[PDB]
């Protein structure tokens, strides 16, 4: 909508207060004009017609419980935009500041979130498996990273290329969580998953096996459910990325950690310059090795650690 840029205030899903960029024209809208072509947040009103209505509020205060998922979808899309711009010189998901659109209150008791090819969509959860999923910054950034992948490598969402697609979203979802630096970790979705259970998450990058996901190529799922295991076999790549950053010894193979920033640079370069729609795990290893070589040199510690990490998870 055409209007003047304003700053509202509200509370997110977890009860934290934050300021949000809004737009005023009779109503205050969740329309952030400060980032690219805009960040826009919509109300799906418990239905599945998308995007729904651009979020309108009478007084620029967003403290109602119904407001909370919108506040966080809006705010964390902003954080994610800032991450890609400041850390990777990427302007929104298409690199040309495409508008970022999100819808909240999708369906009823919907225990998921997704990128639908055009926008982000967040369920409210059923209150037992999930609370509203935009409450997790790693979730928001995971979903927006699917948009980045779709505009860059274009990894096909099945089998090994799909597992890489998923892992890329977990990796950068996690790196955005560290960037915002509010109790960050190497777990996925812990802030919105099972409110009645402390200390768990949907997936773990540090130990995928904790939730039954493979941490080695020899343990890969080869069946047909979950598009050939895209959320399952992602654990193999998530573990490799974790090892590259943090180091460790895994099935007897020791990896020297090189830290999160370099992990991010190596994988962002692989994603945008080397991976293709059909890339498999072996081809990811090659892309990561060549990316690290480009950035740090063929005899660098960084290249050695990438190789160690993929060795550790049995890839090549
Ligand atoms: N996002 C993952 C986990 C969601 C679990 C929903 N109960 C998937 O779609 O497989
Ligand atoms: C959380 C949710 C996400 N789309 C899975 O994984
Ligand atoms: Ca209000
Ligand atoms: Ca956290
Ligand atoms: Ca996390
Ligand atoms: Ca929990
Ligand atoms: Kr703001
Ligand atoms: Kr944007
Ligand atoms: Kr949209
Ligand atoms: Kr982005
Ligand atoms: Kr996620
Ligand atoms: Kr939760
Ligand atoms: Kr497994
Ligand atoms: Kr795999
Ligand atoms: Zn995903």
């Amino acid at each position: 909508i055409t209007g003047t840029s304003t700053v509202g205030v509200g509370r997110g899903v977890l009860g934290d207060q934050k300021n949000i960029n809004t737009t005023y024209s009779t109503y205050y809208y969740l329309q952030d004009n400060t980032r690219g072509n805009g960040i826009f947040t919509y109300d799906a009103k418990y239905r599945t017609t998308l995007p729904g209505s651009l979020w309108a509020d009478a007084d620029n205060q967003f403290f109602a419980s119904y407001d909370a998922p919108a506040v966080d979808a809006h705010y964390y899309a902003g954080v994610t935009y800032d991450y890609y711009k400041n850390v990777h010189n990427r302007l929104s998901y298409d690199g040309n500041n495409a508008a970022i659109r999100s819808s909240v209150h999708y369906s009823q008791g919907y225990n998921n979130a997704f990128w639908n090819g055009s926008q982000m969509v967040y369920g409210d959860g059923d209150g037992q498996t999930f609370i509203p999923l935009s409450g997790g910054i790693d979730v928001v950034a995971h979903e927006l990273t699917h948009a980045v992948t779709d505009y860059t490598a274009g990894l096909i969402y099945q089998n090994e290329s799909g597992a890489i697609n998923e892992a890329i979203s977990d990796i950068f979802g996690t790196l955005v969580e560290f960037y915002a630096n509010k109790n960050p970790d190497w777990e996925i979705g812990e802030d919105v998953y099972t409110p009645g259970i402390s200390g768990d998450s949907l997936r773990s990058m540090s130990d995928p096996a904790k939730y039954g996901d493979p941490d080695h190529y020899s343990k890969r799922y080869t069946g047909t459910q979950d598009n050939g295991g895209v959320h399952i076999n992602s654990g193999i790549i998530n573990k490799a990325a974790y090892l590259i950053s943090q180091g460790g010894t895994h099935y007897g193979v020791s990896v020297v950690g090189i830290g999160r920033d370099k992990l991010g640079k190596i994988f962002y370069r692989a994603l945008t310059q080397y991976l293709t729609p059909t890339s498999n795990f072996s081809q990811l290893r090659a892309a990561a090795v060549q990316s690290a070589t480009d950035l740090y040199g063929s005899t660098s510690q960084e290249v050695a650690s990438v190789k160690q990490a993929f060795d550790a998870v049995g890839v090549k």
